[PDB]
C-alpha cells in the first residue's frame, strides 16, 4: 500500500534529448526521428525577447547557425522550420533510442510527468496537473525551455508539452508538440496574467477514493447525495462543475472500493462545508486535486510499461 | 522557479530491472554486470513466509530453479549465493546497459527516488526519505520487491536501497544492495513495529531555505538564536537535534540566499511555537522534512546528470 504522487519513468524520454545553440541562446529539444522539436525563442538574444518578430528572426538563421548537441556528437542541422511556436530541425541523424511515440493535447485536469532538462541533459523528473487557467506548477529554472512533459502507455510516450516561460505568479506555460500554447499565453518576456484557477472536483474525488484503499476512511458519512446537489454546495467553493462523464469515469474506482460517486460526493459535501477539523487525508492537511482517476487505479494496481 | 518533490531520472536504473521467478513466486532484480540481486523471500512459497529458513530453502535449489528474464530473453544462471537478505545470481550474460554504479549504505534523513517495478518492468518513480526510525513512506504492491532506491551524481548511479516488505503501520522496509536491513526488521510475515520516528530537523531548515529562495517570505523574523536554544526548543517538538555538522552542511544555503542559519533557525522556533496560523509555505500546511540540503541545491541550481 501508499500512495504517492508518482511520475512516469523517463529512460524513453532521456533517450530524445538533446541540446539545441543559436548563436548565444541553449535551450533543450526533442530528437525524434530525424527531427529535433524546440522552443522557437532560441534564436532570439536578450533584447529580442521584449517583442520579438520570430518570422523576421528567423530569415537571417540558416541550418548552420542552429548548433544541436546529442551528448558529445554534433548532430549536422540539414532544414528547418516554424511551427507556430516550435522550431523543427531536420537533421541528418535518425535517434537511433526512438521510442514509439505520439503528440497529443491534453485537456485541463489531466496530468503528467516533466522531465526537466539543462544543456540537453536530464536534471530531474515529478508529476504536474494542467490546470484548469491552463498553467502548471513546476520547477524550472533559466536554460529549462524545451524541458517536455508526457505520458507512457504500454510502450507509447505521448508528448502533451514543451516548456515556454514563467508567468508572474511562479506559475509556468508552454505548448503542445505543434507549437500551440495551452492558454492565452504568447512567448515574450512580458507581463501576462493567468485566469483565476478552479479546483479539479473529479480529481478530488479520485484522491478520496485514493484514501479510502489506504486507510483513510473517517471523512465517509452514510449519506447520499445527487449529482445537482453536490454540484449546487461545490460552486461556491470554486469546484468545477461534475458532469456526468465524469462520475461515469470515476465508475471503475467506486466499483472496486464499493463506494459509490455520489455517495463520495457526500461525504466530498460535508468536507467542503465543515473543513476537515485537523485531521489529515493520505498526509495532506488539504485536498488534493491533481491526480486523476487514472492516475489513482495506475498507482493502486500497478500498471508497467 | 518553483519547488517541487522531483526524483532523479529513472533510465539507467530502467536498463538494469529484470523479473525474477523461482517456483510460484516473481519478484524484480537489479542485473549489474553478469549478477542479478534480489530480495531472498523469493525462494519461499506462500506457507514458508511465516517463519522461514532461508538456508534451508536455498540447498533443495539449483541454478536452473531460478527464472531470470530481461524483456523477452531468458538469462542463464550459471552460479547463485546469499548475502544476508538479497541473493545473488551469477549469470552467463553481462546487461551491456550497467552504469557506472556504487553500492551505499545511507543515514537517516537522507533522500533516494525508489523505482517501483513489477514484473521486471517500471511503473512509477518517486522521491523517499530514510527515516529516523528506518522506515520509508512508499507505495508498494505484492510484487514489487526487488525495487530499489538510489541516487545518481554526475554518470554514477548509487544504489542504497532494495524493497522488502511493509509493516502494520503501512510504512515499507528493506534492506542495502548488501542484503542488511535498515532497522530492526526481518525478512518474515510477522507483525513487527517501527521505532517512534522523529522530524528531521535540517531538512525543515533547508525546505524553508527552498521557500525562502521561491518567494514565500514571511516566516522571516529580525531575531537570531543559539544553537544550545534553539535545540532546548525543538526537544519538546520531536525534532532532532540540530549539531554543528548539520550548521555547516546548511551553510552553502545560508551563504546564497544571505540568511544565516541561526536566523532561520530563530524563524523556525516560531514556527513550532506558534504554528502557521493558516498561512502555507510552498503551498503545504505542515512542515516539511523530507528535502535534504543537498536536494535543494540539486533543484535550484539545476543540477544536471
Ligand atoms: C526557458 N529556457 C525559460 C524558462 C523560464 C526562465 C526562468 N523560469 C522559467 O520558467 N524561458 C524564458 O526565460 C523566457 C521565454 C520568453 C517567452 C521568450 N521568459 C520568461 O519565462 C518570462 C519571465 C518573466 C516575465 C515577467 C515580466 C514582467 C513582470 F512583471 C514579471 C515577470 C516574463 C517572461
Ligand atoms: C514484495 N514483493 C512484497 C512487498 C509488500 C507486499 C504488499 N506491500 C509491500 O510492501 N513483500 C511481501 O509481500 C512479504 C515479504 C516478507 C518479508 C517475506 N511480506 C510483507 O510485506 C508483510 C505484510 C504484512 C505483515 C503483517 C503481519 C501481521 C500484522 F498484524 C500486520 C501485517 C507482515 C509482512
Amino acid at each position: 500500500s501508499g500512495f504517492r504522487k508518482m511520475a512516469f519513468p523517463s529512460g524513453k524520454v532521456e533517450g530524445c534529448m538533446v541540446q539545441v545553440t543559436c548563436g548565444t541562446t541553449t535551450l533543450n529539444g526533442l530528437w525524434l526521428d530525424d527531427v529535433v522539436y524546440c522552443p522557437r525563442h532560441v534564436i532570439c538574444t536578450s533584447e529580442d525577447m521584449l517583442n520579438p518578430n520570430y518570422e523576421d528572426l528567423l530569415i537571417r538563421k540558416s541550418n548552420h547557425n542552429f548548433l544541436v548537441q546529442a551528448g558529445n556528437v554534433q548532430l549536422r542541422v540539414i532544414g528547418h522550420s516554424m511551427q507556430n511556436c516550435v522550431l523543427k530541425l531536420k537533421v541528418d541523424t535518425a535517434n537511433p533510442k526512438t521510442p514509439k511515440y505520439k503528440f497529443v493535447r491534453i485537456q485541463p485536469g489531466q496530468t503528467f510527468s516533466v522531465l526537466a532538462c539543462y544543456n540537453g541533459s536530464p536534471s530531474g523528473v515529478y508529476q504536474c496537473a494542467m490546470r484548469p487557467n491552463f498553467t502548471i506548477k513546476g520547477s524550472f529554472l533559466n536554460g529549462s525551455c524545451g524541458s517536455v512533459g508526457f505520458n507512457i502507455d504500454y510502450d507509447c510516450v505521448s508528448f502533451c508539452y514543451m516548456h515556454h516561460m514563467e508567468l508572474p505568479t511562479g506559475v509556468h506555460a508552454g505548448t503542445d508538440l505543434e507549437g500551440n500554447f495551452y492558454g492565452p499565453f504568447v512567448d515574450r518576456q512580458t507581463a501576462q496574467a493567468a485566469g483565476t484557477d478552479t479546483t479539479i472536483t473529479v480529481n478530488v474525488l479520485a484522491w478520496l477514493y485514493a484514501a479510502v484503499i489506504n486507510g483513510d476512511r473517517w471523512f465517509l458519512n452514510r449519506f447520499t447525495t445527487t449529482l445537482n446537489d453536490f454540484n449546487l454546495v461545490a460552486m461556491k467553493y470554486n469546484y468545477e462543475p461534475l458532469t456526468q462523464d465524469h462520475v461515469d469515469i470515476l465508475g471503475p474506482l467506486s466499483a472496486q472500493t464499493g463506494i459509490a460517486v455520489l455517495d463520495m460526493c457526500a461525504s466530498l459535501k460535508e468536507l467542503l462545508q465543515n473543513g476537515m477539523n485537523g485531521r489529515t487525508i493520505l498526509g495532506s492537511a488539504l485536498l488534493e486535486d491533481e491526480f486523476t482517476p487514472f492516475d489513482v487505479v495506475r498507482q493502486c494496481s500497478g500498471v508497467t510499461f
